[PDB]
This record gives structure tokens, C-alpha cells and sequence, in this order.
């Protein structure tokens, strides 16, 4: 995997670049990222990157020269096949599958925005597709990429060596502040442990999420562990 930058903070990245899963991959060659910045595209003596918005509005746009060259130059590296992606509240609502969706891309280019954003026609004619990281508003496009960048790299094959919530999890002690890890997890049975964990996750996802096991076809196993949950729970 490889993806390209576009940015007015390059320098953000490293935390992506530099630090755990993701920087050791980087490390090793699995992913790289190079970035092109709009200011090294500027031709005035105030290096600008923004501008106003037509019809009026509170802020400003990116300039749309600078993002421009910035997104070619990209393109020049990169070539075919390349997936623009903008990143902006108004794109497709990232989850677990369109994270698999866009694993399966060998080349991305992501293109991040500042101020209030950019011009129409700049998405019409530069970008691919829009994503979004979730209904809420961030003042730039960096997280969103970094966020983009990382659940993505999950999948590649040398980076770390199904519809609900995982269950808790435990280690060492097995007693702390006289609460202890669940017995079963203690006892070696494989199956008993597995049922447990399943039933912990039906139960979690129907009491934090009951949306998404809405949208989960149950087995009948699972069924009667949920079933079975939702009544302990009553006690
Ligand atoms: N939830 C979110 N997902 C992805 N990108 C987001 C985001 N919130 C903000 N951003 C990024 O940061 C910028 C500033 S906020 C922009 C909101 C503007 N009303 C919209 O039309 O674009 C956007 O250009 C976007 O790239």
C-alpha cells in the first residue's frame, strides 16, 4: 500500500508515521506516504491558501491554484489507479466494511481539507470519492485521513503479526479490588470460553448498540445465549 498527502500540515502524519502498528509498518516498507503540501504551490508573497467564498459565509475556502497543483503533482507520482479520496463530513459514513473496501486499493491519494473547505468543482473534477470518519465536525481533514490511513492498514498483511460489540477482556491479577476475571476464562475449556465471549458480545450489542443486531441475521445458538443474557440481566 501506498498513499499520497495532500495537505497544509504534513508534519501531523508522524503520528502515524512514527508510532506503534502503524509506524513500524511504515518502517518496514509495507505502507509508505509521501505528502505534497498547497503552500509549495503558492506564487504570491503571503503564501496563500485560503480565499473567500462566493454568495458570502463565515470563513474562508482553500484556494483552489495551490490545492490544484498540490493534487497534480500526486497524480504525476502516483498514476493509474490511484483513488482520490476526499476526506469531508459530507462523504460516504466510514464503518468496518468500507474500511475493507478501501483496503482492497493498492494506491490512495487523500486529499485534506482546512477552513470551511473547498470549491465544488474542484470535488467534480479531482476526486473520486468523499468519506467522512462520522456526523461530527472536525476542523481539518488530517484526522480523518490518519484515521482513514490506520484502520486501513489493519488489513494489510504484514501490519499486525462480524456485527458486534467485542467482549471485556482480562489479565493478571485475577483479583483486583476483589473483582475477578470470570471463571471460565480461567478454566481451559476452549468451547466454554468461546460461548462465553459470544454471549458477552450479544448482550453488550444489545445493550449499548440494539440498532445493530437489527441489522444481524442470529443463528439460533446465538439467539438462545441473547435470550439467555437479556434474563440473567433482569436479575
Ligand atoms: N467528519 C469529518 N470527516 C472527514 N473530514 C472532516 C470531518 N470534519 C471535518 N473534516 C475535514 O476538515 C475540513 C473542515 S470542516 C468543513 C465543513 C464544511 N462545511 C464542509 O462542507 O466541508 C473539511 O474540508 C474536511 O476535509
Amino acid at each position: 500500500m501506498w498513499i499520497g498527502i495532500i495537505s497544509l500540515f504534513p508534519e501531523m502524519f508522524r503520528a502515524i508515521t512514527d508510532y506503534g502498528v502503524t509506524g513500524r509498518a511504515v518502517k518496514n516498507g509495507l505502507l509508505s506516504i509521501q505528502s505534497w503540501s498547497p503552500r509549495d504551490f503558492t506564487h504570491d508573497r503571503h503564501r496563500t491558501v485560503d480565499d473567500r467564498p462566493y454568495g458570502g459565509g463565515p470563513g474562508m475556502l482553500m484556494m483552489v491554484q495551490p490545492l490544484r497543483d498540490a493534487i497534480h503533482a500526486a497524480k504525476a507520482a502516483a498514476g493509474e489507479g490511484a483513488k482520490v479520496i476526499y476526506l469531508s463530513p459530507q462523504g460516504r459514513k466510514l464503518d468496518q466494511a468500507g474500511v475493507s473496501e478501501l483496503a482492497t486499493n493498492q494506491k490512495l491519494i487523500l486529499v485534506c481539507g482546512r477552513y470551511e473547505g473547498i470549491d465544488e468543482r474542484v470535488i467534480q473534477t479531482e476526486i473520486d470519492e468523499e468519506w467522512s470518519i462520522g456526523d461530527y465536525v472536525l476542523s481539518g481533514g488530517e484526522l480523518p485521513a490518519m484515521t482513514l490511513i490506520d484502520s486501513v492498514s489493519r488489513f494489510i498483511p504484514g501490519v499486525l503479526g462480524e456485527g458486534l460489540l467485542d467482549c471485556p477482556h482480562y489479565t493478571r491479577p485475577e483479583v483486583l479490588e476483589g473483582m475477578e476475571v470470570p471463571p471460565v476464562l480461567l478454566s481451559g475449556n476452549h468451547a466454554e470460553i468461546r460461548r462465553w465471549r459470544l454471549k458477552q458480545s450479544l448482550g453488550r450489542t444489545w445493550l449499548r448498540r440494539p440498532e445493530l443486531l437489527e441489522n444481524l441475521a442470529l443463528t439460533e445458538e446465538q439467539a438462545r445465549l441473547l435470550a439467555e443474557f437479556k434474563t440473567e440481566h433482569a436479575q
